[PDB]
């Protein structure tokens, strides 16, 4: 994600586009002027042309335009949709060159500030085999180091099988080397032709670059502390962590081919926020086989969630195939076009082959529960019995101001599919389906994880988070959501300690 300038102004996107760009050159940045908003600006004929994006707890809506699940979608989309980018008036943007970003202070391997004891304490501890990190050098102002440990072990050792290796990273007129060959417009460039191409040392050791050193997976037991770290106002916060995670999005640009046909695209509640091929819920109950909708495993790749969208009037006998297909006894729901899906209180109806009734509905503070039959017609034997959470107290801007109803809410969910023997996965549904969807799933997944190990377990919130992006995409939409995140879990564990 090199065109994504983090700490830029509006003023210094404009001459860097006008000095190192030329038409078709552009690049994104956060709003400072708007939290949240993002900007596009796009060199054309000679000239700027700033695009204002807004990330809403929902999608990214490109004011006046369309939305979509992220900023990398936004750009991959226009960047090989030449033409679809158009102003009001019609006139075309074209998206032709990105223009990379220098600035490292974004990236999981970059550290700034960091003495080369510390590094080796952190790399001691955390690291194992390919784990590396860059830091400012303390011995040579304005020159860095790359940390690498390599070995066999994985941790804490004192069989010398490990070691850590500092390698001096010069910076001269703007540009890096390591003492030697080529001078790299920027630490990011210099680290991804080693992470390409490792070092070996003059005795044969290859300084492979792995990974980075993993710096957000916490003890959940001392997570006040870091929230009271990330919470400070004067830097490691929450917008820091958040924009850390959000550089990784180009890495989940993985293929939506399925909703993009001509047959499913109305289908979908925003035709550019998609299913990944991959992980999509494929409908054989035969016819069609497509819902915008994404089975969300957790550890993936290493109980379990649909994550999809509000029904379409179009959809919503899909949605109950899906619903039966996959055993789902479980639905959490928020509303706010997406339709009613559901008979009202004690009315059976059919959607399709399918014949739901409503057996009872009861109503609690932060929620509304309908207790659903659902069945296959022609087959009474089928019926079971779907609970539905329809939670009411979401504000329609932001997040909850206390995470207390969210964490109920999801401990009697959680209670109701396990009670239910061989229970599908939880559908989770809302609007696009990535921005609640996502934030209910994610604390649901971390809290389950203390659940089986306790308090004295590790957990890594970004991590979690990328790997349920990496199944949906978008999943958790902003910076209030991942903060809210922190605050649920934190609301959990100190429920358990006391």
């Amino acid at each position: 994600r090199r065109w994504f300038h983090p700490n830029i102004t509006g003023v210094e996107a404009e001459n860097l586009l006008l000095t190192r760009g030329v038409d078709g050159s552009f690049l994104a940045r956060p709003s400072k002027s708007n939290p949240g908003d993002f900007t596009l600006s796009v060199r054309r004929n000679g000239a700027v042309t700033h695009i204002k994006i807004q990330n809403t707890g929902d999608y990214y809506d490109l004011y006046g335009g369309e939305k979509f699940a992220t900023l990398a979608e936004l750009v991959q989309y226009y960047m090989e949709h030449h033409g679809q980018l158009k102003e009001k008036n019609g006139d075309v943007i074209e998206l032709k060159y990105p223009l990379n970003c220098a600035d490292p202070t974004s990236e999981r391997w970059f550290h700034g500030h960091l003495s080369g004891k510390e590094a080796e304490k952190l790399l001691t501890e955390k690291g194992k085999h390919g784990s590396f990190l860059v830091r400012e050098s303390q011995s040579h102002p304005g020159d860095f180091v790359l940390s690498v440990r390599t070995g066999d072990d994985k941790g804490e050792s004192n069989d010398g099988k490990s070691k850590v290796t500092h390698v001096m990273i010069r910076c001269q007129e703007l540009k890096y080397d390591v003492g030697g060959g080529e001078r790299f417009d920027s630490l990011t460039d210099l680290v991804e032709h080693y992470k390409k191409n490792p070092m070996v040392e003059t005795l044969g050791t290859v300084l492979q670059l792995k990974q980075p050193l993993n710096t957000t997976r916490i003890n959940a037991a001392e997570i006040e502390s870091r929230v009271r770290e990330l919470s400070k106002l004067a830097k490691q916060g929450f917008w820091e962590e958040f924009e850390t995670l959000q550089q990784q999005e180009c890495k989940l640009l993985y293929s939506r081919k399925e909703g993009q046909r001509q047959e499913n695209k109305n289908k979908n509640r925003y035709k550019n926020i998609l299913p990944f091929d991959h992980t999509r819920v494929v409908l054989h109950d035969g016819v069609s086989d497509y819902i915008n909708a994404n089975i969300i495993m957790p550890e993936f790749e290493t109980k379990s969630y649909i994550a999809t969208q509000g029904c379409l009037q179009n959809t919503v006998n899909d949605f109950w195939r899906m619903v039966f297909q996959e055993n789902s006894r479980v639905i959490v729901m928020t509303t706010k076009k997406c339709v009613k899906y559901w008979p009202d209180e004690y009315a059976l109806k059919e959607y399709g082959v399918m014949r739901v009734r409503n057996v009872k509905e009861s109503a609690a503070h932060d929620y509304t529960l309908r207790e659903l039959k659902l069945s296959k017609v022609g087959q009474g034997n089928t019926e079971r019995t779907v609970w539905q959470y329809h939670f009411r107290t979401w504000p329609d801007h932001g997040v909850p101001s206390d995470p207390g109803g969210v964490l109920d809410f999801l401990e009697e969910v959680h209670h109701k599919q396990e009670s239910i023997m061989d229970a599908g996965p939880v559908v989770v549904h809302e609007s696009a389906g990535i921005g609640r969807t996502g934030t209910f799933i994610v604390i649901d997944i971390l809290i389950d994880i203390i659940r089986e190990k306790g308090v004295d377990c590790d957990i890594d919130v970004p991590k979690t988070i990328q790997m349920v992006r990496s199944q949906r995409s978008g999943m958790v939409q902003t910076e209030a959501q991942y903060r809210f995140i922190y605050m649920a879990v934190q609301h959990y564990i100190e429920t358990l300690q006391r």
